[PDB]
């Protein structure tokens, strides 16, 4: 129940279009402090389009939803991505804040986004096959100029199921881990679901103070946040991060198929480091490329 | 001097940023009718401020395209994109329906990236059958932009198509194989389809709309480029006696020795029209398929 404070969450009720939880900076965040708590309507904070652009997306199921839906709120004209996401009759959005000089560039963010993955997917393929060292260099090499973060790194997953540092680039003047063997427990399970679940995931600053997030106290159950991009990390992740100067990561998944976590592709900066949602999904694509090569070098 | 009048055009000096050519619809599109908008306009005038920065930090440009605009006072958005000729920076401008605005990034990221599953389609093909290679394009084409007919067009040494790949809509007469000489398509055309990549008709019945320049400019504003350009009326009176209203034209340049190997089209049956973040999607699945054209030859 626990966010980072970058963005905002918002759950609502499928059928009623109204907020059955939110995180404790969204009223900050998304009104001018027509309130917001438990209860709330939609139309009520954002502009008309946005707020009917939300509700639209009540019909989608899963197969149809498209991210991201870019609002506005009502008063403010403060203009966030919005980043939907259901389970089962609930519906949850991740606000994430916009500079206003991007909203006149965020079709051709998005494109080009797209256009730096696409490209690098062709120089994946036209590799000779055979080696999984050429290919995971590629990897890294093509993350670590897409992403630009401090340090890039492939891991991959033994029988035993610890971890050995497989790939690596970074900036010059940082000391490597390319080759090196960590233990299994250093990876717990659960993580290790919620890695295969959401495909991209990503930490802005390690010693951020977190945000938490209320529900309707009518609710007899607690409801399941663990999807949001918000997520925030356990305590003892941030603490083994902030001590090795890494502050932010972005971590890809790499599921193949007899289905597998084989490994983690990884970014590391040691500066805090925040990159948008349509990044986020063209690694989401890259992941799947680079999965489906990986098994075919296994053959 | 005619563009299609779907959208609307114009030309900005490139020292002072002033309009310098206009389309004539466009005071109509922009500014619900000095005159709002003629030669001499400071586009402050026209639209709002940060969609309005948004255009003059094109002017110090690398170019990304279409950016989101809004006008002035009604707020109607539009697509704007940009490019460059000698003295000038020439706007397209097209539609975009107010309550989908919150969708557009969404819009852009969901066909490039069905676009990108096209790649990888392709590139998985066991080498060694051009057959295969176009059958599955122009079959990955028709499920991307959904036009009632796909065809490949393939330049023999004498300049002379042939259709060697297709598919349709069920009970449309396929032209599969036919044979066409090579004065169906002139050169010019050629080398237009060459510059322009990805060339769209929406309604060869549409009304075409001219371009007014100032006559004191001491150079030719050319529209050569320009996603709105209206076809030659030979081409709109050979459409109609085909059933064909509306087209999209990817063409297909090997060794990018540059030479149009041939083109991917689509031609519909009614009017038809894709934004402008599909088309430049498109634009890429032809580059890669031109790739593997060239590994087979
Ligand atoms: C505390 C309860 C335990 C714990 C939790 C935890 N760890 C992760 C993620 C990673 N931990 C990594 C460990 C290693 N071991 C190395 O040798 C090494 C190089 C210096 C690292 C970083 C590791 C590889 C990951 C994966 C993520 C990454 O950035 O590479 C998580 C998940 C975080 C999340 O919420 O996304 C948790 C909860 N780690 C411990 O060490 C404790 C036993
Ligand atoms: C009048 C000046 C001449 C003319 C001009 C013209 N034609 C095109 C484009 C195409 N013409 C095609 C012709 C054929 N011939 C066939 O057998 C056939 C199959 C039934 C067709 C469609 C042809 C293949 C093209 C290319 C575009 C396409 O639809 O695939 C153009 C370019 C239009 C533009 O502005 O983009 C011009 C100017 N065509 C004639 O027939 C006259 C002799």
């Amino acid at each position: 129940k626990m966010i980072q404070p970058f963005g905002c969450l918002l759950a609502l009720d499928e059928k009623t279009c109204k907020v059955i939880a939110y995180s404790e900076n969204a009223p900050e965040m998304l009104t001018m402090v027509p309130a917001l708590g438990i209860g709330t309507d939609i139309k009520t904070l954002f502009t008309a389009p946005s707020a009917s652009a939300l509700q639209k997306a009540l019909g989608f199921a899963e197969v149809l939803l498209l991210n991201p839906v870019l609002i506005h709120c009502k008063t403010s004209g403060k203009p966030f991505y919005a980043i939907i996401h259901r389970v089962t009759g609930s519906m949850i959005i991740d606000f994430e804040p916009v500079k206003p000089y991007e909203v006149p560039m965020t079709a051709a963010g998005a494109l080009q986004s797209y256009k730096l993955a696409a490209k690098a997917i062709t120089r994946l393929q036209s590799l000779p096959s055979g080696s999984m060292e050429r290919l995971c260099d590629t990897m890294v090499q093509e993350v670590f100029e897409l992403t630009g973060y401090d340090r890039v790194m492939a891991y991959k997953f033994h029988e035993d199921d610890h971890g050995e540092v497989i790939a690596e680039i970074t900036k010059p003047g940082l000391e490597p881990y390319l080759g090196l063997h960590y233990p299994a427990t250093d990876i717990p399970q659960a993580s290790r679901f919620l890695f295969m679940k959401n495909k991209v995931r990503m930490i802005v600053d390690c010693h951020a103070k977190h945000v938490r997030v209320l529900q309707d106290e009518k609710l007899p159950f607690d409801l399941t946040l663990c999807g949001s991009t918000l997520r925030a990390p356990h305590s003892c992740h941030a603490q083994y991060m902030a001590n090795m100067d890494s502050i932010a990561s972005l971590v890809m998944a790499v599921v193949v198929n007899r289905k597998r976590l084989w490994g983690l592709v990884v970014c590391h900066n040691t500066t805090p480091r925040f990159v948008p949602f349509p990044l986020r999904y063209a690694c989401e694509f890259l992941a799947q490329v680079f999965a489906i090569h990986v098994n075919k070098e296994i053959e």
